């Protein structure tokens, strides 16, 4: 099951590339918005409450967030995985976020670590990053 949307933060920025395996954020407005990334959510396996456990890839791209230690710390990437094997039911844990609706907003917890959200800095044009000042808070639009 899955849904294709963009993600905006709380400031209204926009999620874009920021090299191969990583996502920056900033204010996108008008024509430069076809910049950002499309994803598809992926409704996958694990707890679930009226959090709902998500996967997130980019629409038609063998590339997903995923949760992993580097240099000792929880740390987002974009991780390429087998395009005959995924999407899937039954993702791998690095791969699962706890899609949480507070507020009319969604926050996404990394289900590998705990109370680690994806996260956008205030400044503009910085990396997307797994962690109050810095934003954990987003709106989510539909595409076709």
């Amino acid at each position: 099951r899955s849904l294709n949307c963009t993600l905006r933060d709380s400031q209204q920025k926009s999620l874009v590339m920021s090299g191969p395996y990583e996502l920056k954020a900033l204010h996108l407005q008008g024509q430069d918005m076809e910049q950002q990334v499309v994803w598809s959510m992926s409704f996958v396996q694990g707890e679930e409450s009226n959090k709902i456990p998500v996967a997130l890839g980019l629409k038609e791209k063998n590339l997903y967030l995923s949760c992993v230690l580097k240099d000792d710390k929880p740390t987002l990437q974009l991780e390429s995985v087998d395009p005959k094997n995924y999407p899937k039911k039954k993702m791998e844990k690095r791969f699962v976020f706890n899609k949480i609706e507070i507020n009319n907003k969604l926050e996404f917890e990394s289900a590998q670590f705990p109370n680690f959200y994806i996260s956008t800095s205030q400044a503009e044009n910085m990396p997307v990053f797994l962690g109050g000042q810095d934003i954990t808070d987003f709106t989510m639009q539909f595409v076709s």
